């Protein structure tokens, strides 16, 4: 496969087998026919970009009934509001500032911008969550951001001072088109800022469930620096974030317009020192992934043989990789509890575990809950103290399989 950033050769290091769409939740009576694709991950030989080897077409993932609602997490709501206030205090202080968000979802970030009276536009090609943002008074276009739609916004609205994307840029294999988009639309002195799951964290935590249809790229500072530079931008800041299992927020500016913070060089040097993107490191990760599969299935089967009940918690997109790679279905984990109405009373993809409202996780509790939404551990466990007090325990598989 050719690298989507530079056209280099991509070498595979992990093959997770045949997988369903991660965000497709079927009614129980639907035909058992699903779209499947081969999920495998490689690294570009030339620019070090780690990326999937098969693309899922955008319209199969993102469309009218896409079910992920960002605002379902209190930690994320606070995280995005704070980011919005930071932009309002720094990059959006001009006379007539403009901010564009790629992937605004339900408006989790842009509601703060809208509440400050700042001109803005959200790109949200999934119309059901777009309408939730529009109900908050946010300006949203139900389109994918790409060269042409960026051109159209530049023609009608002028340059954006900030273009921001969270948990969205890594989903877009046509990143070159997005970057052309950014070049057409960003002010000469603006910034393109994006935050996504960090390769460093994935490798350290063996958090392979971060790999699924919607995560095409696993960005690093080294690869993002290369990608920027090849397109006339420059990586000028990096910030590590705890959300979503570990992320980096990357700040890109037009080349030479701003001087990189010391943080960029320091993270580049740590990745080079730790051999983050070396093929050998990435294969060692792939072998750790198999070890986690084998320990998790051994545990789940032992639990069953010992007459212990087991459910899951959080109908994450990520969990589709776990259940389908590991072969875990309703035999072993009888239900998954989730707060999203459009995932409730439906079956998880590929493995077909029933999803039930989180309100149903109550006395009498199961013996064990497999914590799919482990990136939300603290928020979830805080709301489920009674479960743990009653003696129920969590099963985690990041960074290793363990119960607590
Ligand atoms: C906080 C909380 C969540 N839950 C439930 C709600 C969600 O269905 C799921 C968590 O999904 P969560 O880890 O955020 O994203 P997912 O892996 O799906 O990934 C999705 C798809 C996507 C865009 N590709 C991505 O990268 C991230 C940003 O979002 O867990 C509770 O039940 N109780 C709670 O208290
Ligand atoms: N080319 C593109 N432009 C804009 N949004 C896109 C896109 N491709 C996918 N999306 C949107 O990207 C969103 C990813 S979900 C992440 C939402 C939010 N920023 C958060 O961090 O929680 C989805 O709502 C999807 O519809
Ligand atoms: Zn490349």
């Amino acid at each position: 496969t050719a690298c989507r950033v530079c056209g280099g050769g991509v070498q595979e290091f992990l093959d997770l087998g045949r997988q369903p769409l991660s965000d497709r939740f079927r009614k129980p009576d639907e035909l058992d026919d699903e779209f499947t694709y081969r999920l495998a991950v490689g690294r570009c030989d030339s620019c070090e970009m780690v990326q999937l080897t098969e693309e899922v077409p955008r319209d199969l993932m993102f469309h009218e009934v896409y079910p992920y609602h960002s605002s379902g997490s209190s930690v994320m709501r606070e995280h995005f509001a704070m980011l919005a206030r930071d932009f309002l205090a720094t990059e959006l202080t001009g006379p007539d500032p403009f901010i564009v968000e790629i992937g605004c979802n339900d408006g989790i970030m842009l509601r703060t911008i809208q509440e400050a009276g700042v001109r803005h536009l959200g790109f949200e090609p999934s119309s059901g969550v777009a309408a939730k943002a529009r109900e908050k008074g946010i300006r949203v276009r139900t389109d994918f951001f790409e060269k042409a739609t960026a051109d159209d916004v530049r023609r009608t609205e002028g340059p954006a001072n900030v273009i921001y994307a969270a948990n969205t840029l890594c989903n877009i294999p046509y990143v070159q088109s997005v970057l052309e988009g950014v070049d057409a639309l960003l002010a000469p002195d603006g910034v393109f800022v994006f935050e996504d799951p960090y390769l460093g964290d994935i490798v350290a935590k063996t958090s392979f469930d971060q790999i699924y249809d919607e995560h095409f790229f696993l960005f690093s500072a080294t690869s993002v620096q290369g990608m920027a530079q090849r397109c006339g931008f420059e990586l000028v800041d990096v910030q590590r974030l705890p959300v979503h299992g570990g992320e980096v927020r990357y700040t890109l500016a037009r080349q030479g317009s701003r001087t990189p913070s010391a943080a960029v060089a320091q993270l580049l040097a740590a990745e080079r020192e730790q051999e983050l993107s070396d093929m050998a490191t990435l294969r060692a990760f792939a072998g750790n992934v198999v070890k986690i599969r084998d320990e998790l299935t051994a545990l789940l089967h032992r639990l069953r043989a010992e007459g212990r009940s087991v459910v899951g918690y959080g109908a994450t997109a990520k969990s589709a990789t776990v259940t389908n790679f590991c072969g875990i279905g309703p035999d072993l984990v009888h239900s998954v509890y989730d707060t999203t109405p459009d995932k409730q009373n439906r079956l998880t993809p590929g493995a077909h575990i029933p999803v039930r409202p989180a309100s149903a996780f109550s006395d009498p509790y199961p013996d064990y809950a497999l914590l799919f939404a482990w990136n939300h551990a603290e928020e979830i466990m805080a709301k489920e103290q009674e479960f743990h007090q009653a003696g129920g325990r969590w099963i985690l598989y990041v960074p290793e399989v363990h119960i607590r």
